């Protein structure tokens, strides 16, 4: 009962779909402002932090939805963003605010600026800044696939295709429940989806777009996009995804797959259903082991790249949260970049688009944000190809047409057409 005590870190496990969102997190809100505490909420995406607009209302919330560049109030003693708009602010070497209470909902994405803002807030708590609420049914350091819910759930294990079949899983379309179904990516998302309609389902393909109603499918490739409103029943789940991994000992990052998910990946999939205690027997039909053994992927070194450059009262330096801390493949701090540097490291990741730990390379090589002659000094084996495995050329600075070579070697650049032309255009100053 001092969750909000300066120097508290508390883990709230709530079942998914209990209004943690829309019945605790008002509620423990409202009591931040009856006590006048300087109070942050963090959402890991976009669709959480508009719900977020949707559940506080009533409350004095200022959102930042585009960037947080101002410090102030006027009964808006709490703000709300997502980690991206947190770390881009801390990222400037400038004015740390005094939060005094920090509130992470949905506290288990992977992508490197989750994991950095709970590693941030983890070092607030324990430097008796801030009390840290981390809201989530899987917080890291567990590992269980089947956890609680509000529903029972019937879990069963499966063959489940990963391409359109002919014979041979006649249950999938018998059953006629609403369902999720995670795939290991948006082609073979697509390829499914235009096999289903053919077989006369509804069908919804979540992606990043500009969109955002009860389809009898919605496919998927992670729950980045999967909101409150979620209308499903069953999930079917692959439990594999492709992951970009660090190769060649660190020194290139590959995109790798379709890998194993782990754990907690496959209890929040499973946790899309069961939500409603009222209804016993959603189903979650799965194939694949999970797989812990994860230590190698990128995103941890980039939560780390990320956190020793935030800047932090005192200058401390902090680790990632827990467990987390175990799987970075560096020591704390020892990514910390100078000002100048880091200043470069911000604007490629924020306004250039570029991979964490490609900017970090580029901002500890010393060069400069506009010096675009690092994308043609690599070797040969970073000779970029395209979609017909023919090398890449393009207009390096001074105008001559050079063969597409950077210095290092991350392959989300040139993983599929939109990347590589985006690439281009930054590899070409921005024509």
């Amino acid at each position: 009962s001092h969750m909000l005590k300066k120097g508290m870190t508390t883990v709230l496990d709530f079942h998914p779909g209990a209004g943690k969102t829309r019945r605790f997190l008002p509620q423990i809100l409202a009591e931040c402002a009856r006590r006048r505490l300087r109070t942050l909420v963090l959402a890991p995406t976009r669709v959480v932090l508009s719900e977020m607009k949707e559940a506080f209302h009533g409350l004095d919330v200022k959102f930042h939805t585009q960037a947080f560049s101002a410090h102030g109030s006027g009964r808006e003693v709490i703000d709300a963003m997502c980690h991206a708009t947190l770390t881009y602010r801390m990222l400037e070497p400038t004015r740390v605010v005094n939060w005094e209470v920090i509130i992470m909902d949905e506290a288990h994405f992977l992508d490197p600026a989750s994991i950095a803002a709970r590693g941030w807030a983890a070092h607030r708590a324990r430097a008796n800044e801030s009390a840290t609420i981390l809201m989530t049914a899987t917080p890291p350091g567990t590992s269980d696939e089947f956890p609680h819910s509000n529903g029972e759930i019937e879990d069963v294990q499966t063959d489940i295709p990963s391409e359109p079949w002919n014979t041979g899983h006649d249950w999938i379309l018998a059953d006629k429940r609403p369902t999720a179904w995670f795939l290991p990516s948006i082609r073979a998302a697509n390829v499914m989806a235009a096999s289903l309609r053919k077989a006369g389902k509804s069908v919804v393909v979540l992606n990043r777009k500009t969109f955002e109603k009860k389809p009898d499918f919605i496919l998927a490739t992670d729950i980045a996009e999967m909101g409150a409103n979620l209308c499903v029943e069953r999930v079917l789940d692959c439990r594999t995804a492709f992951k970009p991994v660090l190769v060649d000992e660190g020194r290139k990052v590959a995109i790798k797959g379709p890998l194993r998910i782990s754990a907690s990946s496959a209890a929040q999939r499973r946790g899309r259903i069961g939500r409603n205690p009222n209804r016993d027997g959603d189903s979650y039909y799965y194939s694949e082991p999970t797989s812990e053994n994860n230590a190698h992927h990128v995103c941890w070194l980039e939560a780390s790249m990320l956190l020793d450059n935030m800047e932090v009262r005192g200058g401390m330096v902090a680790p990632l949260y827990g467990v987390e801390g175990t799987k970075t493949p560096v020591s704390p701090g020892e990514m910390r970049l100078r000002d100048d540097q880091r200043k470069v490291f911000r604007e490629l990741v924020r306004n250039c688009d570029l991979p964490v730990w490609l900017s970090w390379q580029v901002a500890k090589a010393g060069l400069k944000t506009n010096d675009r002659k690092w994308c043609f000094e690599g070797p040969e084996e970073h000779e970029i190809l395209n979609d017909s495995g023919e090398t890449v050329k393009c207009r390096a600075p001074g105008g001559a047409k050079k063969p597409l070579r950077p210095r290092w070697c991350d392959e989300r650049v040139s993983s599929d057409q939109s990347a590589l032309s985006e690439f281009i255009k930054f590899a070409e100053g921005r024509r």
